């Protein structure tokens, strides 16, 4: 517990940019794109106000659009007089991917017609399209093969406080070890992480901070409408914060909370508000109506585990169940607790042979051990129960491919 | 029940079945079969023939049957086993786990074939496990896969009985003969004996 991420003060004008959304759409061969940016203001509307959105490639401006506020008519009462959407044509854009994280810079200016700037906001933009077609998850029209890992925000001395040096260390080791994707298990991360994934190039699954694993049954809260409001904010406020990061390619509704009607409502909310990214969620059998991707945890390659209600089928078999057509990417697989990873090659062979097996996220990146000191003051790695905590789950907190200090296992 | 249409020796295999001038002759092989056998309950599936590539004549005939008798699925393996002229993915000799990615007409592992992008049909091999001589090695691997995967709905072993013919030696005693034993040439020798049983019905 505590105040474990940054605290800051931000001084905005009273007439201000209060939100902005960047979308990129493409023609059939990605040789042309339209960047569309919706900008919203708070404050007093005045006829002399304008917004300009400019797109930069390095120090060169490649496109720009300027307009006064006042959106298109949307219903019988008119439109949003406090919004405007700029559309910029971009020829032959440099596309973003984990392989080549090409980025442009969008600067959003709130200014007057005669040239005075009131304030500006801005973001890195990656031109990429994410879509599922014909059963395959495609990035810029090509099917991905996710070499992913789940990563908790953990440091053996600082707990859950994250710092730039550690995040950079983790990304460098991930890329150096042939990973191209990361799942934010199981909550939105410190803001800097997305900027690093945008720039260094990693596909990100951003996941809402909702996990109710200990309920009996697991969906007791998530199927209860009285918990819909609290859940809703955990999903909506994550999309509101992170929707402009190109590295985020998939939204997740949380983790291990069964499957409840609140999930279906929230899945639909995201699909309406942000059609640019698939939504996944594994609860309740990994292939429910609240997921665009079959995303099981620890389903085996060839071996079925036919648990009642929530069976974990062999991933090869799952794909072909009657009526099924979605891609399958494991949200967690290969549990790297202690001396483990036996059988790892079996997954890879299957992922390469089956088009619709598009990979998975290993569980997990780094052991959650904590440092304690002996009487000598010499440090040692501690796990559950070592702080007098009870009940506890002993060494189940250490499932990483790397030790807490980042030394590889 | 399968129409008497096989043009395996053509190059390419669909040279006649994609030629409209052969549509009339092919049509009668299919229509006259359905007219004769459509009241038998034992027939559950019609087949358009065997090993004649995939030609437009097949698509015309597939549709004719679908119109006249909607009570039974239509299958046909030519041209890749999964063309628009078949309601069932019906490969011959596709392996359980091993792909054989021949150009144009790959033979995928059956488990993999079911889940190719956009595929949703059942898969029942029209021919599998070639029982020529001392064979059937690997039979169990098919059965384990059929029972584990709902959409792998089995198959037809190749084949029931050896096509050996009896000849008599100088002493009048009978012996089993195969290709080339009658002076026939060219011939394909013992490839005519692929059955689970000998020609006299004794089991292998
Ligand atoms: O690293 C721990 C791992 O636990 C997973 O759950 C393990 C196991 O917990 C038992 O209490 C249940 O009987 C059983 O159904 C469950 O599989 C969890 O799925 C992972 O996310 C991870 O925490
Ligand atoms: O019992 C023989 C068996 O042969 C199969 O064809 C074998 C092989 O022979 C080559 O001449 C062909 O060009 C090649 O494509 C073919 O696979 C035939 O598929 C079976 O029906 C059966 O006659
Ligand atoms: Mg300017
Ligand atoms: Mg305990
Ligand atoms: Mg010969
Ligand atoms: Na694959
Ligand atoms: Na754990
Ligand atoms: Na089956
Ligand atoms: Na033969």
């Amino acid at each position: 517990s505590g105040i474990f991420r940054d605290v800051s003060l931000l001084h905005k004008p009273t007439t201000q940019i209060s939100d902005f959304h960047v979308a990129t759409r493409f023609n059939d061969d990605f040789s042309r794109a339209v960047l569309e940016a919706e900008v919203q203001m708070c404050g007093e509307l005045r006829d002399y106000l304008r917004v300009t959105v400019s797109l930069w490639q390095g120090e060169t401006q490649v496109a720009s659009g300027t307009a006064p506020f006042g959106g298109e008519i949307i219903d019988e009462r008119g439109g949003y007089a406090d919004r405007v959407t700029l559309r910029l044509n971009v020829e032959n854009p440099k596309l973003w991917s984990a392989e080549i994280p090409n980025l442009y810079r969008a600067v959003v200016e709130l200014h007057t017609a005669d040239g005075t700037l009131i304030e500006a906001e801005a973001c890195d933009v990656g031109f990429r399209e994410v879509r599922i077609e014909n059963g395959l998850l495609l990035l810029n029209g090509k099917p991905l093969l996710i070499r992913g890992v789940n990563r908790h925000e953990h440091h053996p001395l600082h707990g859950q406080v994250m710092d730039e040096q550690t995040m950079v260390q983790d990304i460098l080791l991930m890329k150096q070890n042939n990973f191209n994707a990361v799942r934010c298990s199981h909550y939105p991360n410190h803001p800097l992480w997305y900027t690093l994934c945008d720039r260094y190039g990693l596909y990100v699954v951003d996941e809402a901070n909702i996990e109710t694993h200990g309920m009996v049954p697991m969906n007791r809260l998530t199927d209860d409408p009285r918990w819909l409001p609290a859940m809703s904010e955990r999903v909506t406020r994550m999309v509101q914060r992170d929707r402009n990061h190109p590295s985020v390619i998939i939204w997740s509704l949380g983790n291990e909370s069964g499957h409840g009607a609140n999930h279906d409502a929230l899945y639909r909310w995201i699909k309406s508000v942000d059609p640019s990214r698939p939504v996944q969620y594994e609860g309740g059998g990994a292939d429910t109506t609240a997921t665009d991707i079959i995303c099981p945890m620890y389903a085996r390659v060839d071996e079925d585990q036919p648990f009642p209600a929530v069976p974990k089928w062999s991933i090869k078999k799952w794909l072909s169940l009657p009526g099924e057509t979605r891609p399958l990417i494991l949200c967690q697989y290969a549990h790297a607790m202690g001396n483990s990873l036996g059988g790892f090659a079996k997954y890879w062979q299957a992922f390469r042979q089956y088009p619709r097996l598009q990979g998975g996220f290993v569980w997990d990146w780094v052991d959650q051990s904590l440092i304690k000191y002996d009487e000598n003051g010499n440090p040692w790695s501690a796990y559950g129960g070592d702080f007098g905590d009870t009940p506890n789950d002993r060494q189940f907190c250490m499932n990483g491919l790397v030790f807490a200090d980042r030394t590889p296992h």
